[PDB]
């Protein structure tokens, strides 16, 4: 596993156009250019698992903490080269990277019929409880 | 009326917070103020105010999926004696209205399921927990 440079861009970009397309959700265009700039900056990295994986971890401020709030914002492996611990070491590695920027939280939105994905954070320390409660992800799409 | 906030601000947003995470029994990190202060000047970020009766904090970060970023609404409170008068909606407008500003393509926001009240004032305001006929879930870890 590794930090993605900006000359990584176009595989990024190739993971999450696999992504999108197997979950039938659409592909946005410019991809690649919108990776190779966010890469460049530092309130969000890539992790890639060679070419057939990989993270994107987005940083945020936050009053709670020094360091930022951190989101996983996507987190894919590809179909052939699943349960295999793939996305185990991609999900240890994004803690690694976030504590090396003091992050206060790590944050996930996750489908809720995705049983088999919850099952895997679950397993890795996630938790969708606070206080008794489940906490639920609104959106509206501008 | 509502203003963005500013340095000086920071101020009463901390002591807003504070009174929210005392309403709800939830501790007060030390240091608010002096973060607040940092983020509003530094940070893609920005503090919405109602007078002093209530604010609305707003990140902003990168996304793949357009030019501009995601915004998370991280908090959103009305002083007790002063809601169901429509600050909490004139709040939330300028929040889409700020973002706009940004070209931000989405608005996220994290609620507790059993916050039903503030359920509903999302969802008459536009905001949806369903996606691909699925709730979405917020999953975390505290670090
Ligand atoms: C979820 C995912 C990233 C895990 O990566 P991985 O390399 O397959 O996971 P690991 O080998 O380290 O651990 C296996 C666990 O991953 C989950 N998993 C395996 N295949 C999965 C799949 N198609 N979809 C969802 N979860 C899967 C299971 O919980 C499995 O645990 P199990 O042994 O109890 O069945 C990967 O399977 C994937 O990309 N799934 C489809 C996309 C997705 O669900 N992303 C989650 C982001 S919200
Ligand atoms: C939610 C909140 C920001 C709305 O501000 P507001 O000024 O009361 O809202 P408005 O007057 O514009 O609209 C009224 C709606 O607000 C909601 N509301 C009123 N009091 C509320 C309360 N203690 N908690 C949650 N929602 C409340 C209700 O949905 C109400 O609609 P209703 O008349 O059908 O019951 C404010 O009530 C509040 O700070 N509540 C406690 C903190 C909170 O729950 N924040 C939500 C972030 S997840
Ligand atoms: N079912 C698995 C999904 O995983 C990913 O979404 C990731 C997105 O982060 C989550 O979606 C959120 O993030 C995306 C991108 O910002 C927005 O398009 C969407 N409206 C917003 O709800 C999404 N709800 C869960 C997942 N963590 C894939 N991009 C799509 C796939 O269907």
């Amino acid at each position: 596993i590794r930090v993605a440079e900006v000359a990584d861009a176009g595989v990024v970009a190739k993971l999450l156009r696999d992504f999108n397309t197997e979950f039938d959700t659409p592909v946005p265009e410019g991809l690649e250019e919108r990776f190779a700039q966010i890469i460049a900056h530092d309130d969000a990295f890539v992790l890639l698992a060679g070419d057939i994986g990989f993270a994107y971890v987005t940083l945020r401020p936050s009053p709670y903490y020094d360091g930022p709030v951190a989101m996983l914002d996507e987190l894919y492996v590809a179909p052939a080269h699943r349960n295999r611990g793939v996305g185990t070491a991609l999900l240890q590695r994004v803690f690694e990277e976030i504590r090396k920027h003091s992050a206060g939280e790590l944050q996930i939105n996750v489908d809720e019929v995705d049983t088999d994905a919850r099952r895997f954070y679950e397993r890795h320390g996630l938790t969708n409880i606070e206080q008794g409660s489940r906490m639920l992800l609104y959106i509206r799409e501008l």
